[PDB]
Formats: C-alpha cells, structure tokens, sequence
C-alpha cells in the first residue's frame, strides 16, 4: 500500500491552458463536433463533458500536479454541502443553518489564502482555480437561499461549476444564467455572430497576451524592478516606472486571458461574462469598477456589497444612507482584497480602493450642492470641458496605478515591511 | 539491412492495443473518415480494409514480431478449412465431416493450448488474438452444420473473422447477426446515439483501465502478494486481500479493455455484444454466468451447452433431465477452463464454476420443493426480505472472488503442489 | 555573361514527386481550389497552370537540375516542329513532310537514347520525362496526319503535353480524348465518383510504393544480387530468386506509381488511362500486353503495329496475312525495347517479347485448326479446366519473369562483362 | 534588456524576395478572399496582418526605423486632422500651404539630409517615399471640396495599406474608399482571382528570373569592363545602360505585379504600374505607360494645378510656354523625389527636355502636315517604318534615361556632384 500516487500523476502530458498558440489547435479540433452540433440544436453533454475533463487534467498536470487530488476531493466537498442544503431547503430555511451551509462551502479557499500565513507553507488542499471555483458554489446556495433555484440534476451543477474555458482564472458566472444560456441553445445566425466574435477574441489574445504581455512581463519589468531595487529608498523614478509598466502588464495579461475564455466558450454556445472594457478610459473610480474585472466587481456588488447593505438596512444601525453605503463599501472592498491572499499588501490594496469609493461618493454629493448653490447664486455649473475630463481621467488613472502598486506586491521587496 | 525476417518484423513499430490513452487519438484520426461515412448510405472497404490491418499488424508487433507470421498461415489453414466444408456442405452433411472440419478449425488452439503443458515452453503457431478467433471461425462451421449459412464471399469472411476492434481479445461474436448488422447501415439519429454511447464507454474504460486498474494492479498487489508469501502457510488474511485486489484489478482490466473495443466498434457502425454488465451484484451463479463476460458464456451457452444437451437427449443416455442439465453444466464450465490455458488452476477454476452452476441449479430445485410443501400445508413462504437478497449477494461475491483467486495462479506460487 | 545559371539552379527548392506522404498534403491543398472550381463547372486555366508548373521545377529540381534547362530547350523545340505541321496540313498532305516532321518531334529522344551509347555520356537533352512526353509531342502530329485534328490553341497544346500528373513517366494520352474529357467538366455524381476513386487510389498507392515496393527492392533484391554475383555460372538458384522478387518489385513500384498519378488526374478533373490491371493472371502474352503497362502497349498498337500492318497491306509485301502480323509483332516489340533504351538487354527484352508473340499466334492457330479436326473426327476438344488454366497462367508467369530479368539488366552484370 | 537590439531581433522577411513570402501571404490571406466572397469585411483579422507584415518588412538590420514610421504616423495624423479641422472653417490659401509642406517635412528632410553632411536623417524608413504621396492626397482633396469626413480607421488603413506599403503603386483617397466600401460581387471577384494569379506567375518571371540575370550575371562585368576602358563613352557603356534599363524594368514591374496580386486578393484594384512601356512611339505616350500611378500622380496634382496656377495669375503669354515651363517644373520635381543629387536631377531635367522637344515636334509636324494637306502633298505615311523609328528612338532616348539615372554615370566619370 505504498503511496507512490503522486508519482504517477506526474508523467502525464502538460498542456497549458492558453499556453503556445498550437494549444488552440487540439481545443479547436476538439471543440469541432460541439459547435456543429449547436447548429442542429442538439447538444451532446458527454463528448462535451469529456472533451472539459481532458482539457482540465491537461491543465492541471504541472510541477505540482498533485493538486489534482484536491480537485477530486474539492468537487466532493462541494456534492457533499450544496445538495445537503438543497435538501434543508425542501423542509425549512433559517439564516444560520444557510450561514453555516455558506461558510464550509466558502472554506477551502478559506484555508487556501489563510495557511500560508500561519504554517508559512502552500495549503494541501489547493489547485490553479480555486480562487475562481468556490464563486460558483457559494453563488448556487445563494441562489437557494432567495429562492430563485429550486431545483437541478448533478449534471447541470457539475458542467457549470467546472467550466473548462473559465476554469483557471475566468470569468465568475452565476447558475441561473449559465443554466438559461445553456437550455436555449442559439439560432444559426447568432451562432455565427458568435463564431466571428470568438474568432476576433481569440486573434485579440494572441496579440495580449503573447506580444504586449511577454513585452511588458518578462522585458522591461524585471530590469525595472531590479533598477529600483538598486536606487533604494521609499519612492524615486524608477518607482513610477515600474508602477506604470506593471500596471499595463497585469491589464493585459488578464485581457488576454479574458479574450481567449470569452473566444472558448463562445465556442461552445455559451456567452460568459466580459471582463474588462476599455478600463483606462475611467475617469471616475465608480466607473472604473463597472470597466475593470467586470464579472469579479459585478458579483460582489450583487452578492456581497447590496446584501450587506440589505442586512446594515434592516437592523437600521446607520442613521442617514451615506453612512451605510460607505461602511459598505470599505467592507466589500476589504473582502475583495482578501479574496486575493490575506497580506499586508493585498490588504492594503482593499482598504485603499474602499477609501477611494469613498472619497468618489463623498465628492459627487459635494459636487451636487455646490452645482445647486451656484445654479441658484446665478453662476453656471461647473465645466464640463475637456479639461475637467482631461484631469478626472488623469487622476483616476493614477489612483489605479498606485493601486496596482501596491497590489503588485513590489512594496515588500523595496520596503523590507514585514506587517 | 534485413539479415532474418523475424528481426524485420521485430524492427516494425509496436502499439500496444487500447494501452496509452495517446493510442485513442490515432485510431479517433483513423476512424474519422469510415464513421463520417456511416452518416450516410456507403462503406468505404479499402480504407476499412487497410485501417484493419495497419492496426493488426501494430498490435502484432514488438519484442514477439514473428507471431505475425503464426497470423498468416493460421489464416490461410481457416481458409483451406471453412470453404471446403461449405463445398462439402453444397452435397450433403455427414455428421464424422463435420466433426473432422471442427477439430481442423480448432486444431490451432488445440496445439496452442497443449504444447506448453506435456513438456515444451510455447508453440510457435501461439499469437495475440489466437484464443479469441477460434470461436469466430468456429462460429460457421457450426452454423453450416445447422444450415442457417449458406452463401458469403471472402470480403465477408476475413472483414469478420480479422475484425480490428475485437482481435486481441475482445466480444466473441457471430457470423450471421455480425454480416446482417454490417449490411443495413443505422440511420442518422441512431448514428448519433452510438457515437455519445461510445463517448461515454471511451470515458469509462480509461476510469475502469487506467485509473483503478492501475491503482489495484501495480499498487496493492504486489505487496499483498509479498505479505502473503512471508506469512506462508496453508492461508491467511493477506491471502483474502490478495484475492479481492486481484478479483478486482481483473474485472477493471477486463471491463475497461471491453469498453475501449465496443467504442471502436461503435465508431465502425457496428454493434459489438456487451462483455460485462454490472457483476458482483449477482444473487446467484447461474445469474452471474449471464453478466460476467457475457459475449463468451453466451457463446458456450448456445454451442456448447445448448448443442451437448440436445445430443445427450438424442441419445437419452441418462434417465431424467437433471442429470443431464448437471453434466452439460459441469463439461461446459470444464471446456471454458481447457480454453483457458491447460493448468491445475485453471482446470480448478472450471470445475468450481460447475460445482456452483449444479449446487445452484440443485438448491433452487430444492427451494421450489420446500415452498410447494410449504404453501400445501398453509404456512406462509418463506420470506424475499431484501436481507435475503444482501445475502445472496454476498454468497455469490464471495465464491466469485475465490474462483478469481483460484484462476489468478497465485494458490499455485503459494502452495507449490501439483507442480 | 558567367554561365552560373546553372548553380543557380541547383539551389532551388527540390520536391520529389510522390516521395513522401506529407509531398500529397501539399499537391491536395493546391489541388482544392482546381476541384471546386469544377464542381461549378468552371476551370480557371491559370491556377491549373501555375500549380502544374510549381510542381513540375519541384520535381525537377534535383541533384541534376540542369535538366531544366533541357525541358525549356525541349517545349521550345516541340512547338516549333508542332506548328510548323499544321501551318503545312492545312496547304498539302505530302508523305515525306510528315514523315520528316515526326522524325524531327522524335528526334530529342533519339538522342538521348543514343548518345549515352556513342559518347558513353548522358545527353544535355535528357531530362526526368523526356521518354514519357515524345509520346504526346508526336501523338499530336500523328492525329494531325489522319486530319482527325484540327485548329487548336496552344493554351490547349502546353495544358496536354506537360500534365503535371503523368509527367515524370506516367500514362500516356493521346490530344483528342484528353482534351475531349477536359472540355466537358463532369457533373457533380461522376466528381464525387471520381474523388472517392483518387482517395482509394491515393491509399493503394501508399501501400504499394512506400511498404511493398521498399520490402521487394530495398532489402531483398540487394542480398539476393550479390549472393547471385558470389555464386556465379551462367545460371544459378539465387539468379531465379532475383529475377521473380524484381518481376514483383517492378510491377509494384510502377504500380504504385501508376494510381498516384490516376489520383492526381482525378483530382483535375480528367480520367487519364489506366496502366495494370492484374498483369500476373494473364494466362496468355496477348492477355498479358492486355494487362502489363496498358497505356504504352495500347499506343504503341493504335500508332505503330496497325499503322507498320496498315503499310505492310497496301504495298503487299508478304504473301499472307499471318506473315505480316509477325513481321509487325516482332518490328513493334524492337521498337519498344528500343524506347527503353539502346543496350544489349532491352533489346532483347523487345525481340524476345515479339517471339514470344509470334509463337502465341502460331499456339492459337494450331489449337484452332486442332479443335476443328478432332470436333470432325468425333473426339472430345480439349478440356478448359482449372488444370489447363494453371499451366497456361504457370507458362505465361515464367515467361514474363524470363524477360523481366532479360530486362532488368542483371544479365549485364552476371553473365557478360566480369561482375 | 529592451533596446534597438530587440527590435534588430525580430523576424525579418524582405517584401516579395522568396516565394516562400508569398506562401505565407496566401495563407495569411485566404481568410480575408473567402470573407469577400460572401461580402463581409473583418477589419480587424486584416489590420493584424497588415501591421505584421509591415512589422516584419521594417525590421532588418537597421530595424530602428519602426520607431521612425510610428512617429511619421503621429505626425501625419495631427497635421491631416488639424487641416481637417480648420477646413469646415475657411480656407485662406496660405494655411493650405502651411498644411501640405508640414505633411511633405518628413520627406523633404530625408531627401535633404543625405546631400547636406553626409547621411540620411534618423527619420528615414522603408516607404516614406511612396506614404507621402498618399497623406497629401488627402490634404489635395480637402483643398478642391472633394473629401469632407473620414474616421480614423479609414484614414490609417488607407495609409498603412500593406501590399503597397514599401514601394506599391500610390493611390487616392476618394477611390480607395469608394472601392473599399463597396465590396464586388462573386463573378468579378473570381476574374480578379484569375488576374492576380497570373500577376503573381508573371511577376515570378519578371523578377526572379529576368531581374537576377540581368542584375548578378551582365551588370557587374559589365560595370567592370566600361570602369576598364574608361574614356567619356564606350561600348561597354551602351551594355550597361541596356542592361540596367532591362533590369530595372523586370524588377519594378515584378515588384508591381505583386503588389497588384496581393491587393486584388483583398478585393482593391490598386492602380496599374506598368503596361508595356518600351513599345511607347513618343516620349508623351512613354509617361503614361512607365510607372502609370506616380506619372498620374504628378500629372493630376502637380502638372495641372500648376498650370491651373500660371494661368489664372496670367503669368506668361501663350499656353504653350506655360505647359513646357510645367513639363520641365513637373519633371524637375520628380527627380527631386527621387532624392537630390546630380544624376537624379540630370534625369529629370532631360526627361523635361524631352517632353518639351516632343510638344514643339508634334506642334510643328501638326502645321508641316496641313500645309503639305493645303498644298496637294500627300502625309507622310505610317504604316511599319515610321512607326518602328519612334519606337527605336523613344527606346533609346529611354535607355539614356535610365542609365543617367542609374547612378553609374557618376562611377564612370568624376564630375562635379
Ligand atoms: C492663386 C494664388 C497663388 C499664390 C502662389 C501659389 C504658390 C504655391 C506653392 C505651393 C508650395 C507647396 C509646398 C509643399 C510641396 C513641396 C514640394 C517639394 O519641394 O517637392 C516634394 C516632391 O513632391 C512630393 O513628394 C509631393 C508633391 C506634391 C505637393 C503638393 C502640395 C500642394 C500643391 C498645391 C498647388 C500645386 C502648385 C505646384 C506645387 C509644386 C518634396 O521635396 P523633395 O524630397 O523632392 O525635395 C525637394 C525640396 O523641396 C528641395 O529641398
Ligand atoms: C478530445 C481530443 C483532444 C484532446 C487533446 C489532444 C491533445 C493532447 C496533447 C497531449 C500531448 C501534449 O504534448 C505536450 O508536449 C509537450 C512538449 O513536448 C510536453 O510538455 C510537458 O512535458 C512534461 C509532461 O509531459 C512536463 O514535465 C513539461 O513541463 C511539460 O511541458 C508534453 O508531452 C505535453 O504537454
Ligand atoms: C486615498 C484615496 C484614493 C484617491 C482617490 C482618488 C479618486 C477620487 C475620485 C476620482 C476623481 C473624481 O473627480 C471628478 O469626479 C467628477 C464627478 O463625478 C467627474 O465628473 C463626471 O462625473 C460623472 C461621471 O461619473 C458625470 O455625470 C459628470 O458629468 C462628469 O463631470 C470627473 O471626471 C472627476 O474629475
Ligand atoms: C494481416 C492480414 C492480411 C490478410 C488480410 C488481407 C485483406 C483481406 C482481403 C479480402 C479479400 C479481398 O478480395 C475481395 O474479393 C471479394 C470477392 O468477392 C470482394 O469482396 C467484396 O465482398 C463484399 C460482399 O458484399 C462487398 O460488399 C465488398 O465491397 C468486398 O469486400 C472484393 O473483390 C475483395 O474485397
Ligand atoms: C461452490 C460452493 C457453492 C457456491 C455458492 C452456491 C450458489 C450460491 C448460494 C445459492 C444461491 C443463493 O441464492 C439463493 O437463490 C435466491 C437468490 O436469493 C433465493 O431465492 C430466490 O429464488 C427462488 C427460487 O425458488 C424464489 O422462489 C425466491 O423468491 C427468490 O428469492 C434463495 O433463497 C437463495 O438461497
Ligand atoms: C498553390 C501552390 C502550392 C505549392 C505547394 C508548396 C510548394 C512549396 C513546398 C515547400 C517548399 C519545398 O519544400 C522542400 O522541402 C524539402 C524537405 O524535404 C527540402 O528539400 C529537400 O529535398 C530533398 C528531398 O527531401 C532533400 O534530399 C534535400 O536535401 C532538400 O533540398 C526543402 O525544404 C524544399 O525543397
Ligand atoms: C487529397 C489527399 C488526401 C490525403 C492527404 C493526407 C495524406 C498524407 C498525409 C501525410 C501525413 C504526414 O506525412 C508524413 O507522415 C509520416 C507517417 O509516418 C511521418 O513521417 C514519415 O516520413 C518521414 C519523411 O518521409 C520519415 O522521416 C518518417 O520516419 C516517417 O514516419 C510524418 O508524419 C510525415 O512526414
Ligand atoms: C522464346 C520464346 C518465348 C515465348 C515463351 C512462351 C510464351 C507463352 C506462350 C505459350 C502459350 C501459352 O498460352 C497457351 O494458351 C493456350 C490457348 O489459350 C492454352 O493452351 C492450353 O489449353 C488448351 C485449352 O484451352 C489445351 O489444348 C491445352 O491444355 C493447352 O494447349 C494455354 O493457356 C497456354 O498453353
Ligand atoms: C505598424 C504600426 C501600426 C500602427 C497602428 C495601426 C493600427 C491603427 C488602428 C487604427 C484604427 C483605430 O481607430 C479606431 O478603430 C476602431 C475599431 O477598429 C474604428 O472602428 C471602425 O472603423 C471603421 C470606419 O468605417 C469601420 O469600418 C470598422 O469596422 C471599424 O474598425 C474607429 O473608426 C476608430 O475609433
Ligand atoms: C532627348 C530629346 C528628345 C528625344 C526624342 C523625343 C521625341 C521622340 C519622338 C519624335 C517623333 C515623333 O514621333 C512621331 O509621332 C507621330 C505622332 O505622335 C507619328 O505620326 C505622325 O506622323 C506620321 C508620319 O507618317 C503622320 O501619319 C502624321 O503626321 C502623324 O500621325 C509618327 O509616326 C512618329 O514619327
């Protein structure tokens, strides 16, 4: 009984999921059949089901290729607690027993993001997608818990929570949509709609991500952050440079990678949600939130933000709305920094970003009264030139990039700051 | 460049049949084409034809290349011997021809099966599929001899008997319902279903072969069977584990090769009988025999149990049919142990099975008796609590995975008796 | 001027035609466009052209690809002795104008057969096709001749002579029928009719020129030449052992040949001749030229055994009929022995093949004249069983291996000069 | 590290050197044919593969000209939309001006740095000399009320249009945009297909055969043999001057077939380059068949504006000299484009001679002709000979041309440069 399992999930092949473009070759072919069959409006749902398994295990088998063992022991955990609390909710519904159901859906990443702080040490029950699986599961029991979802057989559950184009690090969906979008198979002329975006989305990717990306990463970034390093101290100009530089890296890095999985599972039939829309053209932080990853800050907003709000709201702790929404906000923004991995800097990152909404809130109630004031003193409004633009773009832009800074991390290599 | 023939062959590339799930991929390439063309109304016979043979040859090949040779003129020597029975079969049937043109057929076999034993090491007439061909090649002369075939050309014959998805050792078929299945190609819809049923019989062999085969092969046998061999004795408990680990690696094994040859099979439009339906949860032997390995015991169920029940009644050698149901039982279960491989434990594994097959038939005669006796005199019967089917189960499990044990070999490396 | 043209030449791409499997992928890709376009009934007559022409340098660019060179000496020799004729046939029809501009049309083969005899040296003319295209260049004077042919373009000349299909040495066509079948594209049935043919040819050919005819020439023949050449003697064992592994090397390699380029002009549209159809079950020499290299033997009876009888008749040289059909049987067969090439074996390879022919008519003469006496004396003619059609079929397959080793210049080598 | 040396590391693939490029143009192209099949536009899949083709034609051993052409790009996009702008306004006559030397400034200081110290200019890249052609276009057509909105996708796709990107035939802008935008059907499309597979066959012929016989094998021995003998002329030199002209033209309409095949594969028809120039009996009837885009060019926004120009400030007293001072200006102004040194501007003052000749000749075989007519003597005739003159001499005052402007005159001699 020798346990020399791993070792023998460790000689299997490695495909990178968006790897080398030939990658979308073998994914072509393999989504091939599917795509035809949508123009029949016929889906097979096992040569689909094999065709998301093969691509994932592919995925899955790198150095550390026993992590696949905690997917088939995540998966379970997750059959094991979501139908539990569908079977409650035949019977009953209390707000503890959906907390509770909640909470141990939510505690593998729990465990993930928390053990490396204290045993110092990755987690053993962690893989590539963790951090953008249990989205979906915990979204199922809330969607349970309002009623929306009543009812659903296990291959629905396990086709849309282990989505093999957003499997990695995609777009976050929600099971009514999914499921709704997955019944209706489309028409022949959005089909091919489809077919030409995803054509478009994956040409887009190539260029993303294996130009400007591999350009802005592994290029100008490490060179950068070495040149900084060496100048020292607590800012200077190579500072700014590799805030910008990295800031532009991590947007298209994700870009692309949104690209392809937008291309993919368009491929077969679904429509997932986008992710960025032309972020830097924000010239508010609210809007930059509504451009810059759209489906994780829309999901929060849904799930964690106006459900909070909801619950602040009922008990009536807060006197006046503006007090509640900023509590709310600086909550939901902290959550979102934890979801990252609890650091000093990831943090950080939450806090500012909430301080930030914050302070955007505090600014359009001022900017409505003193507009009143001098509408009603006889003065016009403020300009809306392209100047105001101009200087609202500019500061939006670089409150993101010092927001990238301190999220990419480089703080703890400049400043030896432990906490 | 060539020196002897044999080293030629030997220089030819060897795949192994259904062994890396990458070998799925060529033959998937290679079946691309003819199952296309089963969408419609043609068969392509050269490409079918080729494919065959390319395949054959491949699995053919390797360390033993100069069994391709024991191939050739076997195949020639069922040609001398079939179309000359069929001539013979144009005049008349005399009952010594057709017994003479069957052991002619079989004779290969026969010297496979005997040179081993009685001195020797291995007949050089021996190859892969040698012990799985027979029954095909003997499954016309039979049918001669009952007049159901009368005409086929040499296409027929070799594209059946030389079938590339069910050569190495794979569901023993027929003639007539494999030619009237080969000549009215499915429809469409049908076509359709095949092809997700053999998604899914894809999907579960590499679960039942390179999963669980591998975990219970070459991971808690080896050890158990060295547990086993320190501990010596007459038996013990790692001799019960050994037994259920090897019971079980044989059965995923043998299920996931069959499943991998009834999907090619699907692939090539034909429909392949099913090998194994679900054992282990058979409440009784005779129940059993018609799920585990159902392609064979079928086989000896209609020409050899069948045939030798209607030749002892002819005859009317015994008084009362249940003699001859139990000597038909015990000889059919003792041929499939010869066809086997000449050994004791082999031989023990037969002479178990009919042992179980008579006591079962005996038992339920028995049962009959008491619940009549029982029903006359007004007491209720006795009771089919599902307490009585748990134990049924675990009565027919258990003489299973001895007969396993029993034909694994293993009792014989353990007690070195009738060496 | 420098003369380096023909380095020049040398560093061109090379591409041997039919070489390798992956030469099929590209001639298929350029071949699409040719095969939809006739699907709709169109031919684009430039694209033909510029693929036809690609492949031709390709295949002519190799170690000697000054051959080049020749083929454009040798078109712009062809179309200037070509029209130079018809300019003539259209004034008069003198005998000695035709016959000097056929000589003329021959004359580059002429040379090149010859040259390597005289100087000992390969002509500058020769080049890969040369012996396969004086076939065309002076089929198109001959039809010109019987005024059969008539005012054509020279789109229509160069799109015949130089097919890419049958260039190298391939089948031989003559204009009417060739251009006949490329005016009137078939429909839709006949193209999928002949697609599926070009794919079945296309397999075949693999089969036979890349697995049988390496095993028949590249490791057999080389051992069973040198034990032949170590043995000695006028005639030995090994001697007959190369002469019927060569019979079968050759029929299998010009075989193979023979349906690639039937494929490739498939794939075009036009259907040119077929060259074997089963030459080995002859049972007879006149069955046999029925059957062995079908478009050279057919030509060379339409356009030089009719005609030499058609000349022989007119003049009334020889007494009776049979003379003359021996005279010209024997005048023919020197003539093709001579296209092969002015040695001492192909030489009387051709004289042999015309003996043999004389004596198969004068075999069939007497059996006539026998049968009509015993049927007049009351006896039984003689049977025409399985037995007497094995001693022909045994008589003629001797016969053909004699003259293929004749043929195969192996007599060179053994019997005349040292080794 | 990221440098100049990176972008030196990039793939180079010269614009139709091997006809391994053109397989790889097919490929890249077949997409975009069967889309114009089925009349759609993608106009994204088509500017990833122009830009990657332009990429990889800019990035040889002096690959730091990318940086050039981005900067030609930015400046030609503010100047072209700050004309834009100011033309819904008013035209002043002077800002029009302002307007086209500011487009023309790259140009005009790559053409210029060369012959004033000793180089060219860091500005210089591979075809600024046939881009800026078309960015004045769009000026030229803002000026005559002909050209009033275009986005910046047509703007930049029209200018960075790839098959004529390096050297191709110069377009307009109202033509381009009209052909774009109305993609043709199938039939014609089909027959475009035919054409440019013969373009690409006969182009193969032109310029991997003819050109490299005529340039690696006559020329250099040739060059060799008349720097040999030396002297004001030799035998040697009329060798080199055929020689040179036959090169020149088998490989300019090779590069030009190539073009045009590749354009026609996107569904453009760009403007034909060459059409059989040598058989031109006159030296008027030569410009419009050797190099057909840039002589329209000059003639329709050089030539005729200036003489529109002259004639409205009634500068001289007859339209004769106006059109001769014209020919010479319009000649003059080509060689200048051709760069500014001695044997270009030799060049295009004797082809301005020439033009001017041939006016006054046809002028004065036009009146020789009605008197002959008024007096009772037959014309003189044309049937073969006098034809075959005019070609011979058309022909060799051609080859003259072309070997002044080869540039070997100035190897031969040591004149003043
Ligand atoms: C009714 C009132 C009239 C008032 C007077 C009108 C006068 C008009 C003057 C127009 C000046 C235009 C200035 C921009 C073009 C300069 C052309 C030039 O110099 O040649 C170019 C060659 O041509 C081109 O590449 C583009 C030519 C087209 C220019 C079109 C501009 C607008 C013209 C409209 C009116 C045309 C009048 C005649 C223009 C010559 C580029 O130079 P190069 O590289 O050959 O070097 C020569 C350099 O100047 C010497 O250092
Ligand atoms: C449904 C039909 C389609 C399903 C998918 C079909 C395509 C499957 C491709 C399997 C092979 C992929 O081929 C790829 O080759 C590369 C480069 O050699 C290798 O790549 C990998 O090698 C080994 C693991 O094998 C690792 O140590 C290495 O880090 C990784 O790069 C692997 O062998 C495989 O990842
Ligand atoms: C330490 C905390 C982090 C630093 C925080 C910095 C971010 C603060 C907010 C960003 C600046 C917002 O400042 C200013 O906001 C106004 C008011 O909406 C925006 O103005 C805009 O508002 C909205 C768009 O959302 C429109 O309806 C309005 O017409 C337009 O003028 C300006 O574009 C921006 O210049
Ligand atoms: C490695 C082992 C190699 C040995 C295998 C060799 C391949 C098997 C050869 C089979 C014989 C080929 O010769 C066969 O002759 C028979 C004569 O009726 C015909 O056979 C035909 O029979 C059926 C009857 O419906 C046709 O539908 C079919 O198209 C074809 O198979 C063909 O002409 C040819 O297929
Ligand atoms: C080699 C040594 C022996 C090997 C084992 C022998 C075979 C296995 C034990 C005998 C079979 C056990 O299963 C036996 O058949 C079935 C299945 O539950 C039960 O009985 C079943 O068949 C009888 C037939 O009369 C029905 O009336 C009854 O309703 C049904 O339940 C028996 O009560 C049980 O005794
Ligand atoms: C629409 C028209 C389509 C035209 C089809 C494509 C034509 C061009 C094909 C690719 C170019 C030729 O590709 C060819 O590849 C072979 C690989 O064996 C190489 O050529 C080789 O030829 C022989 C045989 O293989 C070798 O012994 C030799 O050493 C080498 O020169 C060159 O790379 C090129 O000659
Ligand atoms: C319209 C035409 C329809 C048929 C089109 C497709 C048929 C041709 C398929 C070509 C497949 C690839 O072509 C060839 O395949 C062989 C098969 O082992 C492999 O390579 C083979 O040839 C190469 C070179 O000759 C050898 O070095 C190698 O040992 C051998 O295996 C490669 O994969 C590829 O060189
Ligand atoms: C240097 C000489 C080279 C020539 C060598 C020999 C060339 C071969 C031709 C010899 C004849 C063989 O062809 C001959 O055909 C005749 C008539 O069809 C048949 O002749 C045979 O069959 C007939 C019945 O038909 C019977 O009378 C008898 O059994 C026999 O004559 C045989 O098929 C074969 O004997
Ligand atoms: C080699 C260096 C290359 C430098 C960069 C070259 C790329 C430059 C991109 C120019 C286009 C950017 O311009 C922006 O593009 C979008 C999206 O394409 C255009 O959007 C649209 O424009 C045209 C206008 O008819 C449409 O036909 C087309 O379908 C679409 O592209 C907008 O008009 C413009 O807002
Ligand atoms: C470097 C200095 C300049 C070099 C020379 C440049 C001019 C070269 C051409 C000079 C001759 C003009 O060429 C001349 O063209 C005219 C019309 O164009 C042709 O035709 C004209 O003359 C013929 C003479 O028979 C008459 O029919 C009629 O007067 C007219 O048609 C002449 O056949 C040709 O001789």
């Amino acid at each position: 009984f020798q346990g020399s399992m791993i070792d023998f999930l460790k000689q299997l092949p490695h495909l990178e999921p968006y790897g080398n473009p030939f990658y979308f070759i073998y994914l072509g072919i393999a989504l091939l059949p599917i795509f035809i069959g949508l123009f029949f409006k016929k889906r097979f749902a096992i040569y689909e089901c094999l065709v998301s398994i093969t691509f994932i295990v592919l995925a899955l088998t790198g150095t550390h290729a026993s992590q696949i063992l905690a997917l088939l022991f995540y998966i379970v955990w997750q059959i094991i607690w979501v139908y539990s609390y569908k079977r409650y909710r035949s019977q009953r519904d209390n707000k503890w027993v959906f907390y509770l159901h909640s909470f141990l859906v939510v505690l593998p990443l729990i465990l993930v993001k928390v053990e490396p702080t204290i045993n110092g040490t990755q987690s053993l029950l962690n893989f590539l997608g963790i951090s953008y699986l249990t989205f979906r599961a915990v979204g199922m029991i809330i969607e349970m818990r309002d009623g929306v979802l009543k009812e659903f057989t296990l291959g629905e559950f396990l086709r849309f929570m282990l989505f093999m184009p957003t499997f990695t690090s995609g777009p976050i969906d929600r099971f009514k949509r999914f499921n709704e979008d997955y019944q209706s198979i489309p028409n022949r002329d959005e089909l091919l709609n489809m077919l030409e975006q995803a054509v478009k989305y994956i040409m887009l990717g190539f260029l993303y991500k294996f130009v400007l990306a591999q350009i802005f990463g592994s290029m100008l970034l490490p060179p950068l952050k070495a040149q900084a390093l060496s100048q020292g101290g607590i800012f200077n100009l190579p500072t700014l440079g590799v805030m910008y530089v990295y800031g532009f890296d991590l947007f298209f890095d994700f870009a692309g990678y949104s690209m392809f999985a937008l291309a993919v599972s368009n491929l077969m039939g679904i429509k997932s949600p986008i992710n960025f829309d032309k972020p830097f053209i924000s010239r508010d932080m609210k809007e930059f939130w509504n451009r810059w990853h759209m489906s994780l800050s829309f999901w929060f907003r849904d799930f964690v933000f106006m459900r909070l709000v909801i619950v602040l709201m009922r008990n009536k702790v807060f006197k006046n709305r503006n007090t509640t929404s900023n509590v709310a906000y600086i909550i939901n923004m902290m959550v979102m920094g934890f979801w990252h991995g609890i650091t000093w800097y990831y943090i950080a990152y939450g806090i500012f970003h909430g301080i930030g909404l914050v302070i955007n809130d505090a600014w359009l109630r001022k900017k409505k009264t003193i507009n009143k004031d001098r509408k009603k003193a006889g003065l016009k409004p403020l300009p809306e030139n392209k100047w105001t633009k101009a200087l609202g773009i500019f500061i939006t832009f670089n409150t993101v990039m010092l927001s990238f800074l301190i999220f990419s991390g480089f703080l703890n290599d400049l400043w030896f700051t432990k906490k």
